[PDB]
């Protein structure tokens, strides 16, 4: 496939950030962090995994799940740690949903779907 590498998940950058995850045209899941993050290593399976099934399934048309690198790419949004995750709904992207990280592929499916606008689930 000519899209099949590693990274279901949009991996953006921060120069993306505004185009992509700020897009209201579908809900988007970010993720901030860093490839040196112990948290990140533990957010990474429920990323990539969840995030192939939406940008592989029946979502890869709407919620996307996408991850920005907030230290490697300056980010003009906030951090409230070192890592951060937002959820930025087709209509609410001005009120995100700030998180840390749960830490799983459960809380991500319940983020998008009911604090998504799509409801993603």
């Amino acid at each position: 496939g000519p899209l099949g590498s590693e990274g279901p998940v949009t991996v953006v950058v921060a120069k993306n950030y505004n185009e992509i995850v700020l897009d209201d045209t579908k809900d988007v899941l970010i993720e901030f962090y860093a490839p040196w993050c112990g948290h990140c290593k533990a957010l990474a399976p429920k990323y990539e995994e969840l995030g192939a099934l939406y940008a592989k399934s029946e979502f890869k048309d709407r919620v996307v799940i996408a991850k920005v690198d907030a230290t490697a790419n300056d980010v003009p949004d906030e951090i409230q740690g070192f890592p951060t995750i937002k959820l930025y709904p087709a209509g609410a992207k001005g009120q995100p949903v700030t998180y840390s990280g749960s830490r799983t592929v459960e809380d991500l499916i319940k983020f998008i779907a009911e604090n998504g606008k799509y409801k993603a689930a």
